[PDB]
């Protein structure tokens, strides 16, 4: 009992495969299935120490209220653990077996659902399914913790756009915003003389990094969006799997700020509840949510990807294939439309040939991206095209 | 006297300013202008430990033969700096102001020149810039040093083909690869039980890497590539802007990497001398190359990187545009077009109506990327079209 457990997960062959009979084992038990639900979700690519944080929450709702529920300084981080033994990376998400009730401020008790949320990013390939599983993540959880490295990589926001856009897709898209919380957390930040660790120094990074969309329409999907800073663990942590050793031999900053930030995210009044469509919602409800998505992403499909290079590629290639079809279609017109048809079905095709020769010499001088190969294909594209302004032959 | 001078600079107004005299007063000089260059480059974001590096690079080219250069355990970094005061982060190219002149193992007398490379990556705005200043950088160079930071990140490979584009536009092409070497520097790697510190982790964590492309004609465009895996300094370096400690006080493993790794790239048989369509060259040739390439780019356009959100985008809602034309254009020539011509300019207009408006239906019905503004822009053309399509009156 109390372990960590795999809920979502593609497969090589791209197959979402949800595990219904574990998912209904741990939330649709008589037990937290009627209660209203708050889903913590952390959220972002392997290895950038999400288990060692998510542990960290462990620790503290466990000992929740008292304590150095952080644990004694000179003892080793004890008890359960999401770290596995040989890790293997993975796509989708795993939560956490044992539901956490616990008693809001006014008096409400209430579920507390941890979810790993874990992508990959390697190639065109693994994107869509990454953001497929961040999109389902993000619209069945009441906070969303995007674990980022070391600052905010435009990836890490053209990312976090597209999972979100995949989200509304699958939304009816009422007056309301389509997710509740976001919080951008920033691991092994390495300025504080620029931005000051934790929520304020946060707050303000983000505003700086957000002006540089020449938008923040990642506003328009989130109720709250927050930013928290968070310091290097040291080497220790840092170069060894498994870390093992006493509290003392991590780095004092990092975990006085893990002191602010984990009961920040879930403490008894910090604690928000998930709902949809403005509706709070319990248990049974989010699995049969969470199962209702997913149906939807396996019938219609998700627009696959297509990469910076690929893409700037293609507008290069384009841009001369339709120079070159320009400068063709002028100088036609200038003699063979309107108030000019003088007719003659031959010297048509002359200086039709002799014009789209001058048109491929156009375009094949022109320097491009891709090569030979790649090009070859809109020189072909080019070609079918004056052909069909050829049927600027009739009458 | 020895000191970093800028050479190349972005400005606010995308304007690629060259500093040709002080370009001049550094390598056209009696005395390195004639003598064959090997021009090193180190490349990179912003803040990423470029200078750090470039320091030590120094304290080996000035004690070159002999000693610790590294320097006293327990004195503090001394000596030339390319580190300034308060940097500002700026996009261009900046070369050490003092030439070496060195001795090969052939015998051979050499002229050394260390550029730092820089750019900014911050929106698509900048990226075009950034891969130009990156194109430059390295046609010129005889070594670049790729400078990155935990792994390599796909927009690290996707921003080096971009920029690995941009140079063969503004070369001839010979049947030589245009660049000469490329190392992978991974800065802060914290996995050497999977992948070693060093050249020979190095090696083998990029082929590991590179085999993620569903390529590497990075390949194609390098005679030399290698990788080198580089630990953290320790936070003293990493959070203390402007270092200033003991040698002692930086991570030992660091140090001792750093050792193979500043020779590896300098030690006189590793240094490697510029060359251009297989011509060995002379600091006053790359002076004019340099020159050369710029008045390129500066003419002709560079053609504007399209994103993968952008363009994913398009690519969606031109899906949803061209599903709707087609089931217009089907059922239109299913009864006006061939043997079927039964004329009637009146039912023609009325069909077409009718069936515009269930593509339409068809279109916007379809849950699609960007929402309402950007769709519309998509709407339209499915109109415009099919009223093209409309001109399939005739007669
Ligand atoms: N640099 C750094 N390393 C960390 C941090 N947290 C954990 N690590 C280490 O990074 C490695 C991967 O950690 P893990 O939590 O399994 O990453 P996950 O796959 O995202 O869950 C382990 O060696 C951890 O000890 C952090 O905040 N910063
Ligand atoms: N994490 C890390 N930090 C470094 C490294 N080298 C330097 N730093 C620190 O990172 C900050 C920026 O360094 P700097 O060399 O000016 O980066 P640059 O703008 O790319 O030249 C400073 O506080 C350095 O002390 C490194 O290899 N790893
Ligand atoms: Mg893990
Ligand atoms: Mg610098």
């Amino acid at each position: 009992k109390a372990g960590p457990v795999q809920v979502l997960i593609v497969k090589d062959d791209h197959s979402f495969e949800l595990d219904e009979t574990a998912l209904n084992r741990i939330l649709l038990s008589e037990a937290v299935r009627d209660k209203e639900v708050v889903a913590v979700s952390v959220a972002g690519a392997f290895r950038k120490g999400k288990s060692f944080l998510m542990d960290f929450m462990l620790r503290y709702m466990y000992n929740q209220e008292s304590v150095d529920w952080v644990g004694d300084y000179n003892e080793p981080l004890t008890g359960f653990s999401w770290r596995g033994g040989s890790e293997r990376e993975t796509t989708g998400i795993q939560i956490w077996s044992e539901i956490f009730l616990i008693n809001k401020p006014d008096g409400k008790k209430v579920a507390v659902l941890l979810m790993d949320t874990q992508g990959t990013f390697d190639s065109q390939s693994t994107l869509r399914d990454s953001a497929t599983v961040f999109a389902l993540s993000t619209m069945i959880s009441s906070i969303q913790v995007y674990n980022l490295s070391q600052n905010v990589q435009e990836d890490d926001l053209q990312h976090l756009q597209l999972f979100t856009e995949y989200g509304r897709l699958a939304m009816e898209e009422t007056f309301l915003k389509p997710f509740q919380s976001l919080i951008f957390l920033v691991r092994d930040w390495s300025f504080p003389y620029e931005f000051s660790y934790g929520a304020d120094g946060g707050a303000k990074f983000l505003e700086k990094r957000l002006k540089v969309s020449g938008r923040k329409h990642i506003h328009s999907c989130f109720t709250n969006i927050s930013c928290f800073l968070l310091p290097h663990p040291g080497l220790k942590v840092a170069t060894n799997p498994n870390f093992d050793g006493k509290l003392k031999e991590i780095d004092d900053e990092f975990i006085k700020n893990l002191k602010i930030l984990i009961p920040w995210l879930l403490s008894p009044e910090s604690l928000d509840i998930k709902e949809i469509n403005g509706n709070k919602i319990t248990c049974r409800g989010l699995v049969e949510y969470f199962k209702a998505y997913i149906k939807i992403y396996q019938g219609e499909e998700l627009p696959h990807p297509k990469s910076m290079l690929q893409a700037t590629a293609e507008a290069n290639n384009l841009a001369a294939v339709a120079t070159a079809k320009d400068t063709y279609n002028k100088k036609m017109e200038e003699i063979c439309g309107g108030d000019k048809p003088f007719l003659a079905p031959n010297d048509l095709q002359t200086k039709h040939l002799q014009l789209k020769e001058e048109s491929v010499k156009l375009f094949r001088g022109v320097k491009k991206m891709g090569g030979e190969e790649f090009s070859r294909r809109y020189l072909q594209q080019l070609e079918s095209e004056i052909d069909e302004l050829y049927i600027q032959y009739i009458k």
